[PDB]
């Protein structure tokens, strides 16, 4: 736990897109911290507690990953726990631009943390929590987009 | 070559001449066209379902092969329940393109027998959306160029 | 060469140094600058119209020729009535570009006698936005880099 | 519903599975497909016109209704002369989008009776291009994933 | 307010109506306009320097305040040697926007007293560039809509 | 030298944009390898040898950086020397798209290397070797864009 990397998100719910990025980070750091965003406030569809648990179960095959939640600022978290790096994924141009502005502000707020970006794998580049929820609501097959324990909590939620 | 149905889905809240262009450019290529309004979505907007359909029925009068439908669930299931192999959508801008890439990639996982075909917006309609046409009508400016006469009366009346 | 008036529209909720940067790059180019705020947007921000106007006023009193007004109709009509022949907007990013390409296309059809001039944002304010600033303020961090002293004291008041 | 002919233009230097993917998604939609290659482009590729035509020919002989031709004038004129009312192109990325928006704008002014239909590339061929393939081939790596056996043997011949 | 010069730089190889639009929309805002053709650049293209200037001089006859110049070195130094505080450029598409962001950021390091102002291309000219207008003239199609009569003769003649 | 990261480029010539990215990587890996691209063939303006030397001198204040040159494929290099990560910078949307397609192909060619991306600092986001060469040719001031030893080799080259 000399190096620690943080992978932030709402994860509402975690998907195989998220998972890929976490899997492709596990062997490059001593520790991974998947940080879940609190309130904040933003409506639906899984509470904090459920989102954490879903994440915990999709990553239990990965010893160096831990799951936490923060209120404050993502850089304050990183500083709190000794993390020098933040990891995020880029699917698209829109991801890229949104990310440039957030990473700019993060650099001003603390110069000592870097954000490093990985491209989505091509299998997972159209996957959002939003679009998975959309298709789940109409009872479609989601087994290719989300881990099994998440598949269940969606079916459970959407009838 | 066989019987061919193509589906042109959307909110149509309300239909505009930008939408209609894509529909006229598709009639001479399939035997049937289903303009399909995917409501229940609530997630609702400014005209109700029946008025939206009504507005479409009116503006596509001059095209025999165009039916106006509604559907609730998944588009690909609509296509499949009626035997369409083809979804037709328009492209105006880079924002459209990315959003549609994601939708079509998903639609392809769900049912690989449906192809999505894209047409480029004419130059004259590239900037037009339902949204901005409603912003403009809300302040009573001239919308005659953006929508057909019958949609124009309904917007005047809605924002009177 | 007549008396030139330019208008700089926006919601300014709140004004930031990136809006200011644009305003300070516009003062010398025109006889009058009108910073124009949006009224009865029937859409709430963090600060009331009157607050927002007050904050601009103190953030611009150091300049010679800038006046803060509100409008509830169309931009091009405000322009029409005060005799403004130019609108000035700032471009930070590609998403700005496309959003703005559509509005000025519409603004040219509505009134083709107003031009919209765009300037690129300065490198050091590229990433600023009212939103990102309010976000940082809510977590009670140092926003001295991003807004004027008067705006900074009013954001600290807001977010405890 | 007349005899439909569609044209799939390009330089194909060489044809790759991403061009093929588009062609195989077009076979069933039209009576005839014309894969059209660029002649007297007074602009050299890695393979001569005749080589390029040969490689397409072997890469498409498994399909029912696809014919390989060359043209040295305008695309819309080739279309005009063979009675093709449609052009088919593949969209991989945002830079494709913009480049293509300009060409089809021009193609619509030149001849407004031809439509251009675009399809999104499959996820697994999004990143392919003749160039990236020639690059990988020059370093003599496994290109079996990216082009047909016939193209692969001809790229190995090229680059030792 | 003072004496004002604005510079509208470019290749103009050849000038088109897309270029001219940006120039007409700028004449009623500064006292002088210098269309400035930044050649020596070799890196040369299809009309020589004197013919490019010639083509511009002709097409801007109907605007008193427009001078046509040449310059070799840096644009910002040209601006400075003649006392222009303003560079005017057009925007058509997202490719333009990024390229111009980089240029303007550099120009701002080099001389912060020169402002670059951007105008959006009209809808009708959004797809037009010198390049495509030359592609089209090369195959003898109708270019009457893209360039003024005198530029049209020179292109007919160049690609006869 | 348990972890090694490779930072590829033509570096014709190295700039303060490149340097930033190399500086912001030095403390996250045991070793940095700045790899210079050979022929390949592409005209002007500095030969391989000069580009390497310029790089060597701009980074000699950074002990864990080394400078090499490769002919073959970038993934073959990484595999040759035990490097699991490739680092590149993103300035813009155009960088992003060009990069997505290259990183896709790299993943096919070797799944065991990741490319990680950092955003240009805002000071350096309009800087290319091309635009620096352009302005240098007209004798303008470049001291804010390139290191001192590079400033000289440009002035020397462009009179
Ligand atoms: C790079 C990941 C990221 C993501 C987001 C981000 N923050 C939201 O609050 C929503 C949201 N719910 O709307 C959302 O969509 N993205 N916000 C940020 C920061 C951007 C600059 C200001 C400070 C931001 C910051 O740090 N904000 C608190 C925070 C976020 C995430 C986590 Cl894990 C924690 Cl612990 C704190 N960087
Ligand atoms: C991510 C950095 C990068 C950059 C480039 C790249 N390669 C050029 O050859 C030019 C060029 N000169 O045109 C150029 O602009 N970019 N090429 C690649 C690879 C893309 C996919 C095919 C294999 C490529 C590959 O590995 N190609 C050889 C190579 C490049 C760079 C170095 Cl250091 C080495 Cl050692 C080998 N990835
Ligand atoms: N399919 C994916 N592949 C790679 N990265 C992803 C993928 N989906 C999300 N990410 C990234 O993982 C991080 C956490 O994303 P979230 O904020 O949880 O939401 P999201 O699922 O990307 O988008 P929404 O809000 O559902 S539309 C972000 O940096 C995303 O860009
Ligand atoms: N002006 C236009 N030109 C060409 N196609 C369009 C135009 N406007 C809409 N379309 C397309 O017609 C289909 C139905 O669109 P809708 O889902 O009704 O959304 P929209 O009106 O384009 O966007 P908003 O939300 O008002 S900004 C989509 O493929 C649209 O992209
Ligand atoms: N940091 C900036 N630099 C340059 N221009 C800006 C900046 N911020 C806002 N502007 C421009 O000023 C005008 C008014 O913007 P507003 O609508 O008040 O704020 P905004 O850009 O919507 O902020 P958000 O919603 O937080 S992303 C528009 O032309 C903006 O692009
Ligand atoms: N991998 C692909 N997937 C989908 N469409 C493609 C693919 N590659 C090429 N195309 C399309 O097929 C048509 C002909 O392309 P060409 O000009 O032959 O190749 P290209 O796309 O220019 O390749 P380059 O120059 O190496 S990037 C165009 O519509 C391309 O976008
Ligand atoms: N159709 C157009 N509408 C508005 N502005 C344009 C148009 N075409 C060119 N301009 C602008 O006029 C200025 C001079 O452009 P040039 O450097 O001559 O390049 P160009 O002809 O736009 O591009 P190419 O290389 O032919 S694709 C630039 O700011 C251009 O962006
Ligand atoms: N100013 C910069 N800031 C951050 N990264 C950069 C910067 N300039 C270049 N890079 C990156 O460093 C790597 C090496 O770039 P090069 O291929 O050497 O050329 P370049 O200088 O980006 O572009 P050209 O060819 O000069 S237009 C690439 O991944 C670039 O995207």
């Amino acid at each position: 736990e000399h190096t620690i990397a943080v992978i932030p998100g709402s994860f509402d719910p975690i998907t195989y897109g998220h998972l890929d990025i976490i899997e492709r980070s596990t062997d490059r750091f001593d520790e991974i911290h998947v940080c879940v965003l609190k309130n904040s406030k933003k409506e639906g569809t899984f509470s904090l507690e459920e989102r954490m648990d879903l994440i915990e179960q999709s990553v239990k095959h990965l010893p160096n990953v831990k799951v936490h939640q923060f209120s404050g600022l993502l850089v304050d978290y990183c500083e709190q726990v000794g993390a020098k790096t933040i990891i995020r994924g880029l699917r698209a141009v829109s991801d890229f631009e949104y990310e440039l502005r957030l990473t700019s502000m993060n650099k001003k707020l603390n110069n000592e943390i870097e954000t490093l970006y990985m491209m989505s794998s091509t299998n997972y580049s159209f996957i959002s929590s939003s679009i998975v929820k959309e298709v789940a609501a109409y009872r479609a097959d989601i087994s290719e987009f989300v881990p099994p324990y998440v598949e269940k909590a969606l079916k459970k939620k959407f009838k």
